[PDB]
Order: C-alpha cells, then structure tokens, then sequence
C-alpha cells in the first residue's frame, strides 16, 4: 500500500507533474500536468496524500501549497471530467475527492482511481506541454496505458524513518536519547534549507560566550524552518525536518549544539553548522541528544 | 564568598541602586545612585561579577548592558575619586577594574574594595537623589557607615540552582532527563517574559496539526528570548532563562510542549503556555524532557 506523506506525482510516459495551476485555492482551479525542477521545492506539486480508514488503499490527496483536494468534477464518470482543486477535508466521504491508488501492472508506478466514478486520473494525450488537461478517464487496473501511470515520489519521511536514518549514522555516542517532536516532515533539499538559514539572518548572527552560542544557533534555525513551515504552506498533517542535535567530542571534554537533515534518498543524516552554513558527514561531536 | 552572577546593587542606607548613568557604553560614563523598580528590568542596574582566578573575594563587575566595567578612576586612593563605566576585560589585571567584595559587618551587606587602591565604593553622603555621585572613599572592613555598604540582590541562577528548581517540583516524570545548555541564567520577571512573548508574535499565531503545534510554540518561545538576550545586552558570559519541556499526562497516553521559567525566589519553576500566555503551577503535564 501507498504509505500516508506527501509526494511529487510524476507521469510514467513524459516528465509532467501533477501541478495545482498557479497553486491557486479557488474552488475549480485546474490541476494540469507541468515540468518540474529535481531537488527543488515544487511549490505547485505537492501532495499530502492522507489514507482513509477501513477503506483500503483509498486516500484524499491535499495539495501542500493550496490546501485544497484533488477534485473529480461533479464525481462524473464521463471520460474528459475536469480534475480540479476543490475545498473539502482530510477523512471527506465525498467520493469526488477519494482516490484508490494501487501499483499499476509495471509494479513501480501507481494508477488513482477515483473511489465514486472508477474512472482513472490521466494525462489527456500523453500531453507533455505545461498547463496539459489533467481528466478522469475510462481505464483497467492491468493496461500498460502510460498517460493513466504516476510514480509517486515520495518527499515526506515519517517519524520512524527519520529514527533509522540517525540510528545508522556512525556518530552517535552510546548515551545518546532521541525526541520525537511530530509523525511525518518534509525533506529539504539542502539549496531550500540553506535559503531557510540566509532568511533568518542566522549568517550575520556572531558567536558569544552563553548569551549566543551554540545551542542559541541550533534553536534559531529550528524556530526558523518551523515558522517557514507554516508561514509556507496552508495544507496541516506534517511538519518540516529540521533536527537539533547536542554533541561530545572523542576526548569527552568538549560539548557542541548544531542541527541535521536528510538525504535525498532519506536513509542517513547529514550535519548542519547554523554557524557557517556548512554541510559535513562528520561534525567532530558524537550526538547524546537529539530534538526533531 | 560572593558568587560569580548578575547583581542588583542596592545601598544599606537608602533605596538607590548602583546606576551606569543613561547606560551610555563611553569611557568615563558616571556610575551613580538611582532608584529602582522591583520585579523590572532595571536596565542600567545590572551588573556581572567575574571571580579574578587566584585573587580571593576579588571580581570584574561588568554592566550587563553597556558591556563595560567599573573603573575606579586612574586608581587614584584620594576620597572622592570617580567611579565610572571604562572599556576593560572580564579576566583584566588593570587594578581600576578589580574589586575585593566581601560581607560588611551587618553580615547581609557587602563592601566593594578596589584592589589596587583599597579604597570602597561609596554613595557619597548617603544621597538618596537620582543621580548622586558615588566615588571610592576611605573606610573599613568592619564600619557601619552605610555609604559603603551594598546588597547585592541575585537576579541570575547557576545551571545547578535550575537543575534543583526543577528536581524540587511535584509535575517530573519519572523517566525525566534534562540537558543543561548554559552556565549564568538572568531569571526574567514574569512581566518581562509576557512581553518577550508578546513581541515574538507568538499570541497570533494558529495551532495547526503537525506544522505548527505544541513543540513549535514552545521552541519558538525559546529563540524568541534567546533572540532578546543576544540584541538587549552587550555583556557576554551569561544566557537568559527560559526552559522547553516535553510532558506526559497522568493516563499516559498524551503529550504536550510547553516553557517554564523560575520564581522571584529561585527556588521553584513554573510552567508557561506559550498558545495563550498563561503560568500555571500545574499544566497537567508531568515532564520527560527538558532543555534550558
Ligand atoms: C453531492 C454534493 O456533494 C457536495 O458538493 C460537491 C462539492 O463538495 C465540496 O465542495 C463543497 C462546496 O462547493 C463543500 O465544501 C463540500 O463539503 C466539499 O466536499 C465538490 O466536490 C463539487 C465539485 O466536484 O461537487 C459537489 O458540488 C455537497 O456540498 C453538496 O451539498 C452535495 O451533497
Ligand atoms: C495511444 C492510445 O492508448 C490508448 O488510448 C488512450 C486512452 O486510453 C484509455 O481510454 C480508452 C478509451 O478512450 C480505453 O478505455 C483505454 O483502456 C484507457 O486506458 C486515453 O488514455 C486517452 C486520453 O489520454 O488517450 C488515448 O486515447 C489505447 O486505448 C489506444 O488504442 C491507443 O493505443
Ligand atoms: C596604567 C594604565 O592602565 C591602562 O589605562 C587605564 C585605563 O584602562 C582601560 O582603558 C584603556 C583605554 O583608556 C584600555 O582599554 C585598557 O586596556 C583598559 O584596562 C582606565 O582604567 C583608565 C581610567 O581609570 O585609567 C588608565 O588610563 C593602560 O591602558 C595604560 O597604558 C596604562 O598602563
Ligand atoms: C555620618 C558620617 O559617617 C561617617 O562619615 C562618612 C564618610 O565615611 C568614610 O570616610 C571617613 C572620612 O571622610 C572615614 O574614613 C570613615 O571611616 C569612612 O567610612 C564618607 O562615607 C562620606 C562620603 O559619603 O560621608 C561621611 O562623611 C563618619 O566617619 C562620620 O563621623 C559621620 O558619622
Ligand atoms: C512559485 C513559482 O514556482 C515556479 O513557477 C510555477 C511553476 O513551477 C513549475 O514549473 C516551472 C517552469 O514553469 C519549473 O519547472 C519549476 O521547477 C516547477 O515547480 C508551475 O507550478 C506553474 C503552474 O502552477 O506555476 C508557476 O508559478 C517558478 O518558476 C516561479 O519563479 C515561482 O518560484
Ligand atoms: C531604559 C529606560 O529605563 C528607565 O529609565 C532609566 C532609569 O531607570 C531607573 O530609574 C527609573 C526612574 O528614573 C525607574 O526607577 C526604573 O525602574 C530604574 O531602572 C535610570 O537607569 C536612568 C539613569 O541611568 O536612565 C534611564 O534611562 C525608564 O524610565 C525608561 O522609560 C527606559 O525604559
Ligand atoms: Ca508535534
Ligand atoms: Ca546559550
Ligand atoms: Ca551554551
Ligand atoms: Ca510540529
Ligand atoms: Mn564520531
Ligand atoms: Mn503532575
Ligand atoms: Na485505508
Ligand atoms: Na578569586
């Protein structure tokens, strides 16, 4: 089954996204197929896809700028039907916005089959030009049809992959005590995370003894990736990740405050100096605590 | 022996406080008497002592908003030499700027030595006015002479103090840890804690599930005061208290963050909500985590 996170919804035939045009909350906001930039944010195509319960393989799909659901219009059956952004909520039992989304016959991609109508989501002619018609379509569950075929990329990790992710880092100190704060973020590329630590103006902030050291740096860059979280994005149901991390040199007499993120393929962490903007595999502190 | 600490330094005889005049950083600033607002920021009145390595009872005070010393000017050991703010060091061997502070003979007040003149900090002729001159003056270890005497009311904990405020409340978890971040806490005012809230923007802010609930509100409660340390005072070797905390109701089976700060007397902690402002003595939450 599709895991619950949020995923850039890739078409298997063309490089198109399933994008919200314009990112727009206007109820009837056409949802098209468009390009797409690797290891960027993708502000308009985004989707949180939330399972139902007692409804298997059956989910609404949130879009994370908007807030608004992947709409069947009017739950039509007709092949051509507009696929839109709509107003609705995360455990709806409006049919026009539930989506069966199961591996296609290539086992790799996924069909969305809307729960009401049991028509497919399709890229109307394989269409692979920016703002191409989106449509519930007539279709199988077994056709290799590419224009009905979506890789769901996933963007999201949930608290237990970020766990193992940490778990497998080689500089983790035998006393180490991990808290979890939420259940599923978010993954920065590091270009966004960077971007995140220029705005707080963390780059112009000076080290002083106590009143702003280490662990004032770390804190500052949580507070900020938490407040572009919100201030960014009008889906709820995640959060961004962005770690804090305190440490302990080999000779056990020297301490650090610093932050960590994720990979690109989400299976280790990477640290974060908010005091210089650098990325390293090995900061020089072996993690006692970590906050995320 | 006189802890290291910041210190409200307040006369035996009469309500004036030791004042670094309009808390002006220039070299030869006066440092007079001054009446005092309790359970404030009395934002001129706050002073920093630095034990000297290997001097007994001798200590730098540094005026935690200035960021500059008292100077016992040109050492001079003449009665009604001028005590000023100068430029110096928080470790100097210039004599201007060392002080032998040890208990008068009441027992509860202090006297304030130079080291190089051994002359004592006066508020010459018990004046009460604000403004009025204070300058080393001849004396003795042992007089009544309350010009020469001085409380020095403690605004600041030890990381130990925190660490026993918080082992002392009835609301910790029994799988508790706390992670200590700093050494010299100033302990606000609750009056100032509100406001540092308030100016965070925290008091229109939405919970939202997951990007911004509980945990974001309590850690940016937490950089917003670390943020007001770092740009309100020039002094360093010092942070300012303000604690997160991680809870677990009695059923155990949900969770909460939250702040907390310390009583006027230091010895206590109360929790602070930082979704609406409030100090309670009891949030219905028993402490897993904290870090201050
Ligand atoms: C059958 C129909 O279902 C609901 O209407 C849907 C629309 O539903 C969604 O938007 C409306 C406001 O337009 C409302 O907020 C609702 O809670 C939300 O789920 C929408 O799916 C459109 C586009 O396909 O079709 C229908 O108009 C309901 O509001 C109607 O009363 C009616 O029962
Ligand atoms: C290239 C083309 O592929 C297939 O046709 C698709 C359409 O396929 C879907 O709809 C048709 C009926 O219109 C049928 O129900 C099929 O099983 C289903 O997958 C559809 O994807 C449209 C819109 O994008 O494009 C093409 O017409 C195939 O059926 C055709 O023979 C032809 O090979
Ligand atoms: C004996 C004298 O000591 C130092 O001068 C002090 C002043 O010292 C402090 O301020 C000066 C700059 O004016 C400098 O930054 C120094 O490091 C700092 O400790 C000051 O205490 C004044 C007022 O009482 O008296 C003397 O001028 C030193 O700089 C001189 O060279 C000289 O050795
Ligand atoms: C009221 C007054 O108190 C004392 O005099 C103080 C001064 O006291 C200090 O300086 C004097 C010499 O001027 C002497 O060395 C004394 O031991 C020392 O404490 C001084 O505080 C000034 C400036 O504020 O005010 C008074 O003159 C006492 O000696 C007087 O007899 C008289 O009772
Ligand atoms: C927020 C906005 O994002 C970008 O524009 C979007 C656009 O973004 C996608 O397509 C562009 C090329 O047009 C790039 O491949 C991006 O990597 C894609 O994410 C689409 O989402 C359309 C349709 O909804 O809306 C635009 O606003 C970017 O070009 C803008 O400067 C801006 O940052
Ligand atoms: C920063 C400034 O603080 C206050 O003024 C200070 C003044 O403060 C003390 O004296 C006033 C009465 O003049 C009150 O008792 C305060 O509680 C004291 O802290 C002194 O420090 C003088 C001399 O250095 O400087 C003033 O700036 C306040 O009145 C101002 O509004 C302002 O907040
Ligand atoms: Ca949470
Ligand atoms: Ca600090
Ligand atoms: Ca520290
Ligand atoms: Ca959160
Ligand atoms: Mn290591
Ligand atoms: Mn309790
Ligand atoms: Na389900
Ligand atoms: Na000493």
């Amino acid at each position: 089954s599709l895991r619950r996170g949020i995923y850039h919804i890739e078409n298997a035939g063309v490089p198109s996204a399933i994008d919200l045009k314009d990112g727009s909350s206007s109820d009837g906001t056409p949802i098209v197929g468009w390009q797409f930039t690797p290891d960027t944010i993708n502000w308009h195509q985004l989707w949180l896809a939330e399972p139902i319960p007692n409804v298997a393989d059956t989910f609404t799909l949130c879009n994370l700028f908007s807030g608004t659901y992947m709409d069947l219009y009017n739950g039509s059956s007709e092949a051509g039907t507009a696929v839109n952004g709509w107003q609705g909520t995360a455990f709806t039992t409006n049919p026009h916005q539930l989506w069966t989304i199961k591996k296609s016959s290539d086992g790799t991609s996924y069909k969305i089959q809307n729960y009401g109508s049991k028509t497919f989501v399709d890229l109307v002619n394989g269409d692979s030009s920016d703002g191409a018609k989106i449509a519930g379509w007539t279709g199988t569950w077994d056709e290799g049809n590419p224009h009905q075929k979506w890789y769901f990329n996933r963007m999201s990790v949930s608290s237990a992959e970020a766990q193992a992710a940490i778990a497998r880092n080689p500089h983790i100190h035998g006393t180490y005590r991990g808290y979890i704060l939420d259940g599923e973020y978010l993954v920065l590329p590091n270009a966004t995370f960077t971007q995140i630590w220029k705005d707080s103006g963390l780059p112009g902030s000076k080290w002083r003894e106590q009143i702003y050291d280490c662990d004032d740096f770390a804190i500052a860059m949580k507070a900020a990736v938490g407040k572009w979280g919100a201030d960014s994005w009008k889906a709820n149901g995640f959060a961004i990740f962005c770690g804090v991390m305190l440490g302990v040199n080999k000779a056990g007499d020297a301490a650090h405050a610093y932050n960590f993120t994720l990979t690109k393929d989400h299976a280790d962490i990477v640290f974060f100096e908010p005091q210089n903007g650098g990325y390293l595999n090995d900061i020089g502190y072996d993690s006692y605590m970590a906050f995320y």
